[PDB]
């Protein structure tokens, strides 16, 4: 009928208590599912919630069990980064001509950058020309904003990928989808495949191939999953790669900025960091030689929530300040302060936050005395501010501004990457009470600006940034168990995982719960048979530019009620939050 190719992939809701029988949820990809471990996400305390989130991340080192999905510890994977730093290292021996691109959208597209960043400094370092850069979905411009429309384009993707691939000989695109879900990396991989003479694409993402994703791309002929198949298919020719472990589902259900992006950036940084490092040493990189890096990136894990306690405080103070009506700023050096931007822009499309609620900063790139004048003057009794940097990084700029802030506000907790045994200028330095004092075993290093600490320090700030932010949020009420209910539509992705949790939530049929959601996007509008088979680009373009979408389909399903009568539940509810919990109820 009018609509059912549009809806072919959806799954039946199942049963009341057959969600397993019917096998609805062995098709829920890895990335998407509901994480056991974060159950009751929204009874967790602040103490509990970073303890939850810990857990959920400490999942990215987890080893496989004896039938079931390889992981990161995996023989199949570790053979698979071999094999690709190989790549990289032919790439290296003949720069002419050679380039390495990373390219994702969103919080990939972040990933990539910073990646391109450091293996650039690296080359410089060694006075050797930069092969990295980045791609990401929406140009450049999106490093740094929230901009989640820009995905959902295969042409858009292959056309970044032809601007920057130029007129080189030889290029490697290593495509970065946590989902294997974006259109944008789908057709870069399939262009690739189209021409091997010089491409060489590598693909990576968090879920099997057999639950890469798979409902047509309004753009192109073929689907993410098929161009995966493909690409593994041309791995046993070592033409493509596809690099995939298992790392367990995200805390916060789908937000694949997390552990997504944190296992991104562990797989990635490893690999290519071997490629150099080894062949200067003229040695083959080798699984020996990742498993120190991979290790290394396991204790700072340990040893970034081992301050788990002085975390759970910095959450609760930045619920509070978000509970009035203040804001929170987070204002770090260099490539921390980057990542505290990157953290804060994405709390508006995750949380349906505004960009002053968690806002990052860099010395959004502003100057000592410039945030000084401009920043400093708006700020206020119940917000907090955040300080992110190392005892490296140039204290007298730091302790001034904190000076300055610690006038106009006292909470202003922070944190300190140190090497063992700096100490920390000013035993007065109680501007800070406890800090977070993350200090750094010594280890090797060979290369220029040590990168190795670099990635460290950037994986633990990132770590504690993520769940800060979202536990924040969490104590707020905003989150349902542990999905995030009252999101914004604005791609495709979105919109499934919307019509997902409206059938979750109610158990009532697909054909309810995709006419629920279709009627509240387009009301006042009744639903037509050209809107029921619109591409679903039409429905993203129009939800995006509402409000509460999904909880009035979800109310309207629970009530067995019209739109009319849900808005008007809604608007007669203390909140929105109230209105759906208790209607749940
Ligand atoms: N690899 C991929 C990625 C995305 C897609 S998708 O965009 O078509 N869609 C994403 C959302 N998705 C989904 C999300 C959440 C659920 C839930 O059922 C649960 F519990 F599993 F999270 C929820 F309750 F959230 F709805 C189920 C399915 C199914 C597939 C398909 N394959
Ligand atoms: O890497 P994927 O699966 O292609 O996801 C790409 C982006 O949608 C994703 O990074 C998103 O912006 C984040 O808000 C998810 O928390």
């Amino acid at each position: 009928m009018p609509g059912t190719k549009r809806f072919q992939h959806v799954i039946e809701t199942p049963e009341p208590g057959k969600w397993e029988l019917s096998g609805y949820e062995a098709a829920v990809p890895i990335t998407e599912k509901s994480n056991p471990l974060t159950q009751d996400l929204d009874k967790a305390d602040a103490e509990n919630i970073v303890r939850l989130l810990g857990q959920c991340d400490a999942e990215i080192f987890q080893e496989e069990g004896q039938s079931t999905y390889q992981r990161l510890y995996s023989e199949s994977i570790l053979t698979t980064m071999v094999q690709v730093a190989g790549k990289v290292q032919e790439v290296l021996k003949e720069p002419d001509g050679g380039l390495v691109v990373l390219s994702g959208g969103g919080t990939s597209g972040r990933m990539a950058f910073l990646m391109s960043v450091s293996f650039n400094q690296l080359m410089k370092g060694l006075g050797q020309k930069p092969l990295y850069t980045y791609l990401i979905a929406g140009g450049d411009r999106s490093v740094v904003a929230s901009r989640e429309g820009t995905e959902d384009s295969a042409l858009h993707g292959i056309e970044e990928l032809k601007k920057v691939a130029a007129g080189k000989k030889r290029v490697i695109v290593i495509g970065i989808s946590v989902g294997l879900s974006a259109p944008f990396v789908a057709g870069q991989m399939d262009c690739c495949m189209n021409n091997t003479a010089v491409f060489l694409p590598v693909l990576v993402g968090f879920n099997p191939v057999s639950m890469a994703r798979n409902d047509p791309i309004e753009d192109w002929s073929s689907t993410f999953r098929q161009v995966a198949e493909r690409m593994q298919k041309m791995q046993e020719k070592q033409k493509a790669f596809v690099l995939n472990p298992a790392i367990g589902p995200e805390g916060l259900s789908g937000s694949s900025r997390m552990k997504g992006g944190s296992a991104t950036k562990i797989l990635l940084e490893t690999l290519l960091l071997a490629a150099h490092k080894t062949v200067d040493q003229g040695i083959a990189a080798s699984q020996r030689c990742l498993l120190e890096i991979l290790r290394t990136f396991e204790r700072a894990h340990q040893v970034t929530y081992s301050q788990s306690p002085k975390i759970a405080t910095l959450m609760k103070s930045v619920s509070t300040s978000l509970e009035k009506k203040g804001h929170v700023y987070l204002v770090g050096w260099q490539t921390l302060g980057i990542i505290a931007i990157m953290d804060g822009v994405e709390c508006i499309h995750t949380f349906g936050a505004d960009f002053r609620d968690v806002r990052g900063f860099l010395i959004f790139t502003f100057s000592q005395e410039d945030f000084l004048t401009s920043i400093l003057p708006s700020l206020t009794e119940i917000d907090t501010v955040v300080f992110i940097f190392t005892l490296d990084d140039n204290l007298t700029e730091v302790q001034t501004i904190v000076e300055q802030v610690k006038e106009k506000t006292n909470h202003i907790q922070a944190l300190a990457h140190s090497t063992v045994g700096q100490t920390l200028p000013i035993p007065l330095k109680k501007l800070f009470p406890s800090i977070i004092s993350i200090t750094w075993p010594l280890l090797f290093f060979e290369y220029e600006g040590n990168f190795i600490q670099k990635f460290q320090r950037e994986l633990s700030t990132k770590w504690v940034l993520n769940t800060v932010s979202t536990g924040a949020h969490v104590l707020l009420g905003k989150i349902l168990q542990n999905h995030m209910l009252d999101l914004r539509i604005s791609n495709s992705k979105l919109f499934w995982r919307a019509l997902a949790m409206l059938q979750r939530f109610s158990g009532q049929s697909k054909a309810r719960c995709i006419e629920s959601l279709l009627r509240a996007i387009h009301f006042p509008q009744p639903l037509s048979d050209d809107i029921r088979a619109a591409p679903i680009s039409c429905h993203v373009q129009v939800a995006h530019e509402k409000e509460q979408v999904i909880p009035i389909a979800l109310l309207s399903l629970l009530f067995r009620c019209s739109i009319t009568e849900a808005q008007a539940h809604l608007a007669a509810a203390p909140s929105v939050c109230e209105a759906v919990r208790s209607a749940l109820a």
